[PDB]
């Protein structure tokens, strides 16, 4: 079972300028709760985007997908394709693909679950933005209530499963 987890603005933006263009502590807490103890698979750009105290993400098996031969990622396992990341020598009951846009597009056909945070922040897309995948009719989901963060942003969590 492979799941995707991401946070997006309502407009679909997930990344800008090498980072995430809002601050939402409640989403980071949700991400920690869903992923702790499990495998997290990410593209190399997302690995390079992690803040220092989160590189590697503590308490998870970190896997980094790159085409670079010989890349060392201290605290993570380096693999050469998403398929390799999903064929571990040591199986894990739960594997989460945690971004970014390039890796989500490769992972979506292989996944059966998506956990999405929607953030009500106005971000007209800009040309180098990383965008969320769009879930088609093969997916169905459920939505939590709109909540207000302690920092003031409206947000809500959606849970999708493959039909
Ligand atoms: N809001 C969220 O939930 C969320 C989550 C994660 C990331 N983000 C944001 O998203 C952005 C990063 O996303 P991104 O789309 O630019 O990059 P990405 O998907 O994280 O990483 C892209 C890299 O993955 C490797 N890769 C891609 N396709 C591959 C393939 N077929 N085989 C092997 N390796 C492959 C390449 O690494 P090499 O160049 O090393 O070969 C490529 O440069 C950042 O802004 C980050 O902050 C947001
Ligand atoms: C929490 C974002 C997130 N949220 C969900 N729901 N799914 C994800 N895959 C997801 O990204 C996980 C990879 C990035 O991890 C961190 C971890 C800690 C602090 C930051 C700040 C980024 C900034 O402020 O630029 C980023
Ligand atoms: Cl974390």
């Amino acid at each position: 079972s492979v799941g995707l987890i991401w946070a997006q603005s309502t407009s679909g933006v997930i990344g800008r300028d090498g980072g995430i263009p809002w601050r939402l502590p409640e989403d980071l807490a949700h991400f920690k709760r869903l992923t702790m103890g499990h495998t997290v698979v990410m593209g190399r750009r997302t690995w390079d985007s992690l803040p220092a105290a989160h590189r590697p993400l503590p308490g998870r098996r970190n896997v980094v997908v790159t085409r670079q031969t010989g890349l060392v990622a201290h605290g993570a396992q380096v693999v050469g394709s998403l398929e390799q990341a999903l064929c571990p020598a040591e199986p894990d009951a739960a594997t989460w693909v945690i971004g970014g846009a390039q890796i989500y597009a490769l992972a979506l056909p292989l996944a059966n679950r998506c956990e999405v945070t929607e953030v009500d922040v106005d971000l007209p897309p800009e040309d180098e933005d990383a965008l969320a995948p769009v879930l088609d009719q093969t997916w169905a989901g459920t939505s939590g209530e709109w909540l207000v963060s302690r920092s003031g942003l409206r947000y809500r969590m959606h849970s999708y499963r493959r039909l």
